[PDB]
């Protein structure tokens, strides 16, 4: 049970002159806002949208800024957490929603944590898939926290505007088939991306279709990314200094709203152990864990994702 | 408080391959679907949208089929009540709404009574402004009812395709300034429209702005009706026999859901006494009545409309 795009309600909200945000909407009850990661789409929530609606929730599945039918301004600073969060609050204002539950994955995970810290009054409850909440280290540069973790090398590859874009936009069909794979089907090492050409140099030219996706599902993502490309999406990675600067102003404060951290056993970039000290900042934090599950959590173990989210939603 | 269109959430639902219904959405809580009349817009609910939203309701204010950003197919049969009603059901299905409160005015009022009649399981409660529910008379065509009451003479003028269009479309600013007036500011001859040749042909060339509206608000309607003209809206009147035959299939069943009839003292076409026997067919009918109020109820007496609807909503 997934979604057909033309059978959904499509919403559009202008949060500022140059910027409209597009979303899909299904169900009635408390408002649940779903925020995808990189490089995805509202469509990445196709298994959760109908399930949460049927569980008695009003689901808003976003195209995040830079993606799909949402605006994709070229300026890098338009995608820093501060600016993205304010727009999400403007979004709630224009829909007349005093609060929403926020659920995010990957970069969307990151964003909802930030909403929880800087806009707790507008966030009823907060849930993240894969993305942990790591307090800002005011002494360690952000750039530094990477050259200290080997699997984050691709993030440096993403910094130079035009470089990752041109490789990722080269064959869009190849890009998504290469990325959207189970952990055991993976054909990418995140180790040595900068020195050894790009992200796909040593991976196949005509990669096979993963067990998780159909050819029709891949083509939806292709069509979405034809309209703005990867620049906007990648600009999410190009604000680490600003995001760190901004995060440090919150250094003392605590998330007191209900919170859920869901970890994927086989996400080799957003590892479960990265989240291990989160109760030290959120004592009441609930958890879920999903075995045999990679980075693309919603796609990989949709049934477990739905069970975990619904159980948490119905209780806190 | 009114509305500024670019400050609103805009939603779009495809109900049939080439039919797309546009709506504005504001607020959280039980779903309230507002259906305007002829020749209006979602915008006609500008005073109710924020009031109802602030009172704890999720307001969906529609552009009805043929209007604004909704599809306006040219075929007459597309605007018979049976088809419009089924499309509103499909609208709820794609939004994932099991029920909604339907509130309509004028033609939208007629649509909501039929929603209540034929789809009571999808209608939480029903309210109508001005438009009464009169059960079909199986021994009297709709042409014979219009002859008896000569205040519906304009409806005959509306039947021949192209004729009423040419006059209403000639000068849009004039059309809306002449129509949107308080009862005491009326310049319209409703009695002899076919004899005169035109609806406005005896009224001013450069009419004044009614105390009810600003020039800005009139210009909003002008921009809207440039998109599709009057053929779609006027097609609402061109299905009397189709509507009659369909309403006869209800076989004198009753409306058992909570219902509200709001009458307007000075509407000289949808007269208050036209509603007088409705409690026979509608056991649980509550009533409101607005004094000094003409046909354009929502603009004329927004504060009184709001208090009546909000009180009824909170109790029923």
């Amino acid at each position: 049970t997934s979604c057909n795009p033309s059978d959904m309600s499509h919403g559009y909200v202008t949060v500022k002159p140059r910027v409209r945000l597009h979303f899909v909407e299904l169900g009635s009850g408390p408002a649940v806002c779903l925020c995808h990661g990189f490089p995805e789409s509202w469509y990445s929530w196709r298994y959760q949208i109908p399930a949460l609606a049927q569980a008695g929730y009003r689901v808003l599945a976003m195209d995040m800024k830079g993606y799909g039918e949402s605006s994709a301004p070229p300026e890098i600073e338009e995608y820093c957490m501060e600016v993205l969060c304010k727009e999400m609050v403007t979004f709630l204002d224009k829909l007349g929603l005093s609060q929403a539950v926020f659920i995010g994955h990957d970069w969307g995970g990151m964003l909802v944590w930030y909403m929880a810290l800087f806009y707790p009054e507008r966030v009823r409850a907060v849930a993240s898939l894969n993305t942990p909440f790591i307090p800002a280290n005011p002494n360690m540069s952000p750039l530094e926290s990477i050259k200290a973790n080997p699997v984050f090398d691709y993030q440096l590859y993403f910094q130079e505007p035009g470089v990752a874009e041109a490789e990722l936009e080269q064959n869009l069909s190849r890009t998504f088939k290469s990325l959207f794979r189970a952990s055991d089907e993976s054909v990418l090492s995140m180790h040595k991306v900068c020195e050894a050409g790009g992200l796909f140099v040593n991976s196949p030219e005509e990669p096979s279709l993963s067990r998780m996706v159909t050819e029709e599902e891949i083509q939806f993502y292709v069509q979405q990314f034809k309209k703005s490309g990867f620049r906007g999406p990648l600009n999410w990675y190009r604000n680490m200094e600003r995001n760190w600067k901004w995060a440090c102003k919150s250094l003392g404060r605590k998330i007191l709203i209900p919170a859920l951290m869901v970890t994927a056993e086989k996400d080799f970039v957003l590892v479960p152990q990265m989240s291990q000290h989160m109760e030290d900042w959120i004592p009441h934090l609930k958890r879920g864990h999903i075995e045999d599950c990679g980075h693309w959590t919603q796609m990989d173990k949709p049934t477990e994702v739905n069970q975990i989210l619904i159980k948490w939603l119905d209780s806190d």
